[PDB]
């Protein structure tokens, strides 16, 4: 790791086993469900400001070795050039995500810089590493659970969309997309529901959710609907 | 209609009650497939060029009592203010779209500009008026059929965009969404197929209809396929 | 271990012991799988920047009295002339790798030249130890299961060749040889199509994997193939 002194320098220190270790026996397998480990990497890559060496215990001790290589080569394959397009020139994507330790020096504006980028591209590597092969029919599986609330909901139809589609659902882009899936993949009371909404063009995917929300939210309890059975009074 | 004239002045005269008659004759009902005659009228709001009357003619033939009303409120509802926002003053909206008579005199650039204007909201008027209530199942019922080639059904699946959906399956925003549509309710050996294309993320709606058709082309023969059982040779 | 103090000065201070038995703990021991460990103080000896003394710990406390002998002596035989060459002269020997305390002293950069010396022949002592009799058996023995990935199935493959060959499956040089032995020795249905790719002498290992991988990604569902019969109407 990495911080800024009080004099005003950065100073080193190497990460506590005991925190790499915590990280990795807290959360899920890289394979079993990415996002966990990404969000973590992605963090610690920020406040602990590692160096190529810290990387490479990073990964080393959160992936198996057959997630490491995936990761790195698809963090070489996120690589540009200075025309912001992708390229496989050997020097290009040797300079910007070394498999060897780098003489970088953090001293080093220089040595700052190639820091920076590298740990941008290790977290592209390990976002598209998560990703899965494209399959559709895993998004339209995703069906609101009689009692899951439409946020929760939602947060499941967007990690589908992450883990079998190219799409991210976060997109500006994507918004009407996922609002579809949304809509049609709502319980049933609440689809028909947002489906007549007026001005439904206008709805945000946060407006949607609102308004599944005031139907979800009127669930209309076990109890009260019993009760109202008993005071039925109808008979046959 | 009006033309330019031999002398380069505008030249006017009367639709023949021959072409209203048969443009009526030869489409559906508005209610029945908007989408018919709005696309006939567009034409002919540019071939030729008709006045405010002119358009009355169109719109009184060629629509019922109760379809020009939705038409005319839906052009009026669509006129925008000098600040290119909605509006509902009823001055700005009857000098867009007037109910009644205007004084636009087309040999003036005044009267030709109002005229355009006139022309384009009675356009948006019959787009608009031809939405129906947003359905999303009605989009999501839309499946391949098994002798449908891929292009004839992605165009019966943006027909179902247009009259259930406020989305325009053309607008560049929504391709990701109806491509995921395509791919999910195409004919199952063709989604299937499409959902493993390497680069996915990469294809365009039209790169998505050429690899179905090239499965769809490999449609594999009824007689081919007797033959081959035939010499199949391999009893039970 | 060793750090650039924030006045430009190496700072000193023990190994945590906190650190040394997870390390140990979390790990197989070096006989049972030599990689692990190896990876873990390959790491080490760059983040913690060990002294001699450390590198004793580290030694002392990861590897039996049997597993540390045969270390020192590999990083022993592993010392080099001036001329490049190996070198069996006690006194060349006793220089690079001391088995009693030397008196570097990490403030000059005649100390830190040795240690880091040191530290690179612990490494390749702990490299070649960590090789086991020469066992071609075992490398035609790694054959690729039914649910096994062509990733996973190369790195079992390599470290095959790590464990029972003196061949460095990473060398380039023996690149062909790693890519005949997986060929032949992935799943059957995906050997044969390897066997006849277009310009196969061109394929890189990496680009074998990615070919194999198309196979193995067309895996054809269990319940999409039972689907099919289902469907089959062929009776018998």
């Amino acid at each position: 790791p990495l911080r800024m002194g009080g004099n005003g320098q950065l100073q080193y220190w190497p990460f506590s086993s005991s925190d790499l270790y915590n990280w990795k026996n807290n959360n899920p397998s890289f394979s079993e469900d990415p996002g966990k480990l990404t969000a973590l990497i992605e963090s610690v890559l920020t406040t602990h400001q590692p160096t190529w060496d810290d990387c490479q215990q990073l990964l080393g001790t959160l992936l198996t070795g057959e997630e490491k290589q995936r990761v790195l080569l698809e963090a070489r394959k996120a690589v540009r050039g200075n025309d912001g397009r992708p390229t496989q020139l050997p020097n290009e994507v040797d300079a910007a995500f070394p498999l060897e330790r780098p003489d970088w020096d953090y001293t080093t504006q220089r040595g700052r810089n190639h820091l920076v980028l590298y740990r941008q591209l290790l977290l592209a590597g390990m976002q598209n590493a998560g990703r899965s092969p494209t399959n559709l029919a895993k998004v339209k599986g995703i069906t609101q659970g009689p009692n899951e609330s439409p946020s929760a909901f939602l947060e499941r139809l967007k990690e589908a969309y992450r883990r079998y589609t190219p799409y991210d659902p976060e997109d500006p882009g994507q918004e009407t997309n996922v609002s579809m899936s949304f809509i049609w993949q709502s319980a049933p009371d609440i689809g028909r529901k947002l489906e007549r909404l007026e001005d439904l063009k206008s709805k945000t995917l946060g407006d949607l959710v609102r308004e599944a929300e005031k139907i979800f939210n009127k669930r209309e309890t076990p109890e009260e609907r019993e009760e109202r059975i008993r005071r039925e009074t109808e008979e046959k």
